[PDB]
């Protein structure tokens, strides 16, 4: 009964990877006697990126002038959206040709990260993440005194201060077998790899809840998932009330949400076979009969599960 085809936008499991972008960089303590704030910014690719700001959990309101040198290969509009900011202190954003900001000076700026580094030491620095592309970029201004005085670039420097995010949708190989039944929906997910790296024990969000989203659901849930790695799948419901029964051989961990909402069974270790015919066919001699969906996805880290009605 199963066809699989390359899914579409209407198949109910939407797979995507989710990735944070960090290639190198450095933080530096140094900045405490300057009068501005310096934070670069060096993307490796018209495409608009969101830049969030907001101080670092040490400082309750941003009061220092800040300077953001914002290199990119291409153009980009730059949607920049700010929480306890002063209003009025002086926002520099050192640009490329062709970009844009919102809520700034335009510069031809190298694309090295040192050649960027002596640019900014050339006018006036407090960090420098170089990304790899970026949907969002989370930076955390002030001087954070676990740094050195100096910002010397590293290609294994992660701090919690500058961050970049990218969702990037994925395609799935599947097949709709049946709609919901008995006020019930079973679904199979194969993945094959949970990212493009060797990011061993990672997780693999189901965010679950109805294709309507304004009306809460009164939906069994049986999900079998799978994966021929080790992940740990974290199961996030919204505005769907019901049994959820989870057949993996991973580890699974409940949203706060999805116990207050949702009756979940005991996750009993289940070792299940490979391949949609056998998956279906597993499903159907263990009661979990009809099956709704089936979903085979080569890379990804979240899928987006809606339920009909």
């Amino acid at each position: 009964p199963c066809e699989l085809l390359p899914v579409g936008v209407g198949h109910p499991v939407q797979a995507m990877l989710k990735s944070f972008t960090a290639l190198s960089g450095c933080a530096s303590r140094g900045t405490t006697s300057h009068p501005q704030e310096v934070h670069i910014i060096n993307l490796r690719k018209t495409a608009e990126v969101a830049l969030h700001l907001r101080p670092i959990q040490s400082l309750h309101v941003h009061q220092k002038p800040l300077v953001f040198i914002l290199n990119s290969p291409q153009p980009i509009l730059w949607k920049v959206r700010t929480e306890k900011l002063a209003p009025g202190v002086k926002r520099i954003f050192h640009v490329v040709e062709g970009s844009e900001v919102h809520f700034v000076k335009v510069e031809t700026l190298p694309h090295g990260n040192e050649h960027l580094l002596n640019w900014a030491h050339h006018r006036y620095v407090t960090s420098f993440s170089e990304l790899r592309m970026a949907h969002d970029i989370y930076i955390k201004v002030g001087e954070d005194p676990v740094f050195s005085e100096t910002c010397k670039i590293d290609n294994k420097f992660l701090s919690l201060n500058y961050l970049a995010s990218y969702i990037e949708p994925q395609p799935s190989t599947g097949c709709v077998l049946s709609g919901p039944d008995h006020e019930q929906e079973v679904h199979i997910i194969e993945l094959q790899a949970p990212n493009s790296s060797s990011a061993f024990q990672v997780d693999v969000i189901v965010d679950l809840r109805p294709l309507d989203g304004d009306i809460p659901l009164h939906r069994d849930v049986v999900l079998l998932l799978k994966c021929e790695k080790s992940v740990n799948w974290v199961i996030k419901a919204h505005k769907v009330m019901g049994k959820l029964e989870i057949m993996t051989s991973d580890t699974v961990s409940l949203s706060e949400d999805t116990e207050r909402l949702m009756q979940v069974s005991k996750t009993v270790k289940q070792k299940l076979p490979a391949g949609s015919q056998a998956l279906i066919q597993w499903a159907e001699e263990n009661g979990f009969n009809p099956v709704t969906s089936y979903t085979n996805t080569p890379v990804a880290n979240h899928f987006n599960l809606r339920l009909r009605e």
